């Protein structure tokens, strides 16, 4: 019945994810009539990441507020919900030799976040965990680098290059400031939320950018 | 506060309601990415993982308020639901034989039959093995009369595309629904065994009702494009 | 709680309340499948059913919270959807006949009177036998006026999808509808069963809302893909 | 619970809201069948269908928990959607008149006197018979600009919608006041069954059927347009 | 309970809470009503006063249960809302000047300190004059970017919406400081401040918002005669 506890500086950032997620679901979803249908399930599926994301957000922000207890369960869930969500993006968007593309990346994103889980559940010790962690991620990044082998398909897929490197970074990031020093549960929860924003709403607006330049391309011919 | 890991059956009920929801918007948003041939079927679809969702929550809450095994829920929406599925097996049979809508009143029967027979088992209102056997009749009579009873009248390979949706809804009622039985089974037939019962549900509907409305899907879309040179 | 199988009244409230549910998302979302024609017909379709799941939650709620029949719900429920399928009539004879709005308003008076009947009969406002009598005298002349009177007049006028509509629905009126009316006669004129009542106006608005619905949900879409066929 | 029949103002505050529900969707849904000249106004008409839904839920609970008038629901729901419906009265008169502009000023100061009067009278503020008065002629005054004053037609369905709206604004619109004289101005406690079963007949008639007459208008004109 | 009209911040809020609401909806709905080229402005359009709605809503159980301002849930709206409007001056920049992209990190950088600065007032973070100064400085400092700096004209519609955004925030944005300025710095008068406030967001989500429906909505007819 109160007004938000400022002193509580990660229920802020669940609060504004939390929008921020509901903002992105709605912007994804009614932007879909502003590309053609080259590009429309690409942006159903930006919005189903970002809107299953915000349930989550809203579950995880009640267990802060009651608790003060980090919500590793419903963060994980979430990333188990959305990342296989992410690689299908980019199957979709290759739709060549994309399936198997798809099969060996999600099986390594499933390791990322299994070796993650198993650190932050106490089901493992932290720093081993971390490193099969990185290993199902850097693999991953290797098989889009080394692996394989229209201009608007090459700087969709460029982008997504750089999400997977330098934007999913931040929570690697984020799970060593929690647990490889000196656990430091503001931070990580900080971190977390801030790369869940960076990465599930800037990978969706740039697809939304690429989509609508293209789809604009196309429209006078 | 967070979800408790230790409770599996809790967490696989959490991420098939989560399956279930984003289905459905998902049957709903892409109607528009098909022509009106195939847009029916996406709505019901939809619909199948709609009514699917709203017992999904309710019967999590119960799995977490008491631990109990939701039949009633769990029945209720296969009730709802399987007729749909029934209904999208018609709309299939109907592009590819003249026969189709005494079909779906055969699949009906045995679908009622089916449920009412395992509901039984599930409910103690009959010993389970008998159960079990008279629901397996009721499955096999479908299966019986779509490709050696009445089915026993010629498809059609006329459309590639109706060809690959007459063999998904074949894969999905022969391979796919059998993981129901494998289920009850295992709830019911060793020396109730809750968890395997409502893990296997579970991962049942996922890949009976998600699943299955992809694969329509990407169908659906297929045939929608080559159709735009056209 | 899991649903109490013992509660069959209950249950049937539930299967009732989805059916409505869905036939509305269906009704809504389907009317990009129909021309302009027939597109109003299926909102009003799903308007139907969308207000029927809002008052079958209300009375579900009453029956597993006390036990009582949700009478004035359920009357009150018809009261607000029965003159929306009458508009239906209105709705696709509007073009072919000036006599529409002249049926329309016979149909409408036809259904008040047989709604107000069954009402005070059930409410102890008139003994139920007599009710049940003007009740189905309205009944009665609702068909009446459908099949030998203004109805009749008003739908010679008129091309084969909006006949195959009209009969159709008609029909539903006829056949359909006899569940209501054998509802009541099951309730109150035998040695109140309360339990076969809410049975049988669940089976009836479940069978009735839906049907209705989807018998212009399909002339429209073959009236409409006929017409873009022949224009193209 | 089943609804209470007894409660006649709780019965006619059900059906009403229920109205507001449907139609809303019924506008909003609808504007697919009509032309781009014509959406904007069913969008309004959902608006003050969707706004007076919401408060109708309001004003329900508090009739059914206190007895009691809810009266500032009441106006609170009237200061949102009376501007509107003046909203959807400009639209009109600009394919109209050639000076909507001034008109909806004026037209948006009459309602506000209006309304302002009404609720002093209402809650207590002033005696209910100036504050009726007052309340009169601010109607009257908006009644008086639109057939006398400053708006004093090259097409049917605009001829059809402005009509409908000179016709609204006083036969439709009357029962407002009718329904205040009924409260306030007979038996001088006050009347709340007669007084709230009055406005909701009158909020039914001005937002949902004259709602339906626009729709009906706008999905004449559109289809007789989509040819040539 | 009837709504308490004694308590008019009150009713303040619940009206514009309401307008909101009516203004996501017309936002959304009318983007039929446009062409390409404006749907994306009538989108950003919503999400502001959809995520205004659902803060205003909390809002207004805040100055209810406990009658105190709702400090932290306006300036998280704010925060939300501000960047988003300020997406919406790069769209309109982008139409008529090479630089855009430079001026909406210049903008969104003023909008913040503008931002950060009332709070920290607001909240008693920093002493109210000061904060004030500091954040008169952010506002004025995009003011200045727009007029006279590296903003120095295409359609006739573009030039509309051009010129709103000149207008707004100038003439419309002002109203916000006004309220701050009338709460806390004058001997905290928390009604007129949650009053003006109110009224700014108002004007500037709502009245702005609907000026680009209309410019939108006569391009888009008047072009649609080709
Ligand atoms: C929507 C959420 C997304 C795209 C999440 C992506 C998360 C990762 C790439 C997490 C990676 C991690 C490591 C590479 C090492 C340790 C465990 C992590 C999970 C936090
Ligand atoms: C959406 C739900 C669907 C399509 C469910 C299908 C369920 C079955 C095919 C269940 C079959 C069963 C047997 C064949 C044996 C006895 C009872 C069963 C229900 C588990
Ligand atoms: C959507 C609900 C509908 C169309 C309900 C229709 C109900 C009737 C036609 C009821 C008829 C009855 C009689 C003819 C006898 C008196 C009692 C009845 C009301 C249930
Ligand atoms: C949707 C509601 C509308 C368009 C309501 C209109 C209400 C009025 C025009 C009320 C008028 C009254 C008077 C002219 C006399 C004083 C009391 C009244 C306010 C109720
Ligand atoms: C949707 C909300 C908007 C556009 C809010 C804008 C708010 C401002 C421009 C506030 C400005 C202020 C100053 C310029 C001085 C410092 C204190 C203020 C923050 C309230």
């Amino acid at each position: 019945g109160g007004d938000l506890d400022i002193s509580d500086t990660v229920g802020v950032s669940f609060w504004l994810v939390t929008a921020g997620m509901l903002a992105a679901t709605v912007f994804f979803f009614v932007e879909r009539d502003q590309v053609s249908a080259k590009w429309k399930t690409s942006l159903t599926v930006s919005g189903l990441i970002t809107g299953i994301a915000f349930w989550h957000y809203l579950y995880m922000r009640g267990v802060w507020i009651d608790t003060g207890d980090t919500p590793t369960v419903f963060r994980y869930i979430n990333w188990l919900l959305t990342v296989p969500l992410q690689v299908v993006e980019f199957y979709l968007i290759l739709a060549s030799v994309a399936a198997s593309l798809f099969k060996k990346l999600l099986a390594g994103s499933l390791v990322m976040l299994g070796a993650g889980f198993a650190g932050e559940a106490g089901l493992a010790p932290v720093l081993p965990a971390f490193i099969i962690g990185m290993a199902g991620w850097l693999y991953m990044i290797y098989e889009l680098y080394m692996g394989e082998g229209s201009p608007a398909v090459n700087s969709a897929y460029n982008a997504m290059m750089m999400i997977i490197v330098v934007g999913w970074a931040i929570y690697p990031a984020g799970y060593a400031a929690g647990y490889l020093m000196g656990v430091y549960a503001s931070n990580l929860n900080l971190i977390y939320n801030l790369a869940d924003f960076v990465n599930k709403i800037l990978f969706g607006l740039i697809i939304w950018n690429v989509a609508v330049k293209e789809s604009s391309n196309a429209l006078e011919h």
